């Protein structure tokens, strides 16, 4: 599998949309208003930084659906090494919702379009892994495009904890065989799918389980793989009637084999 080189000479710098620990991702505008987004990766990267951006490239140049990031092209012919995709005028879900209301059409139809990019995840056997509207992109006229951002960004650095023989983890958006277990299947993204439409309701005014911390969100990770009622579920929101908070509670179901697949989800959400 292959992708196009982009000539180099027409990018033109704007903004910096981001940093990572290993590179920079910059909004820049194409000579030949056009816009882009492009991932770098700094000149100055080790072998395992530099290997890991290459792995990133073929991961990314198979992604052919229009809910998830989709690859325009890459520099690579010379250092520094660059993917790019389109820009994404709304920013993060997180960041665009707690602008706001907007109408529960366009709120619905918002999850429609995650759940058709978790679908074709789904049927590539690639789990997410951090679902959350702080990781989906939003552009012209309220659509949606996962991406994966990565723990590094600092605004969200309170949805991640690490146990203590495990790595950081969004644990509050996790399923507890993820956590108590450490088993990320479609199940689980399909949990987290269940709190990211849970904050697309809320319009993400607040953290979920905001009443607990990080400690009682682990018990309370107990308490769901204990299943005898004393675990506590997101409330239900205001502007989500009763059948799609009964799609979430049962995203939230102990057992994998009774959660909803992504097809029949997406399915659900469009009636
Ligand atoms: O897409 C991926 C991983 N990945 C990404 O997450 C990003 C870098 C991190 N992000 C950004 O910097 C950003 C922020 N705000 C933006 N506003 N407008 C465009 C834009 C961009 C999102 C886009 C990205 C990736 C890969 C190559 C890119 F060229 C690229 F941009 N994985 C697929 C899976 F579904 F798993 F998420």
């Amino acid at each position: 599998v292959a992708v196009e080189e982009f000539p180099r000479k027409l990018l033109t710098f704007k903004e910096k949309l981001g940093e990572g620990q290993f590179g920079e991702v910059h909004l820049c505008e194409v000579e030949g208003p056009v816009l882009v987004a492009v991932k770098m990766l700094r000149a100055d990267a080790n072998k395992n930084a530099r290997n890991d951006f290459l792995k990133e490239i073929k991961i990314m140049s198979r992604l052919k659906d229009p809910n998830i990031i989709h690859l325009l092209a890459v520099c690579i012919t010379d250092d520094p090494l660059c993917m790019i995709t389109e820009y994404m005028e709304n920013g993060d879900l997180n960041q665009f919702l707690s602008r706001h209301t907007v109408s529960y059409t366009n709120l619905k139809f918002m999850a429609t379009q995650i759940a058709s990019g978790m679908k074709y995840l789904s049927s590539l056997n690639f789990v997410h892994r951090d679902l959350a509207t702080r990781n989906c992109l939003v552009g012209k006229n309220y659509t949606i495009k996962i991406a994966d951002f990565g723990m590094s960004r600092n605004l969200y650095s309170g949805d991640y904890y690490r146990i203590q023989g495990r790595a950081v983890l969004p644990i509050r958006w996790m399923s507890w065989e993820s956590i108590l277990l450490g088993k990320f299947t479609t199940a689980s993204d399909v949990w987290a799918f269940g709190v990211t439409l849970w904050e697309t309701f809320t319009f993400c005014q607040e953290q979920p389980y905001s009443q607990l911390s990080d400690e009682q969100v682990i018990e309370n990770t107990g308490e769901f793989f204990r299943d005898q009622g004393r675990q506590t579920y997101l409330p239900q929101p205001a502007i989500c009637p009763d059948s799609v908070y009964k799609l979430m509670l049962s995203c939230w179901r102990r057992d994998t084999k009774n959660r909803p697949s992504f097809q029949e989800i997406h399915l659900l959400l469009l009636q």
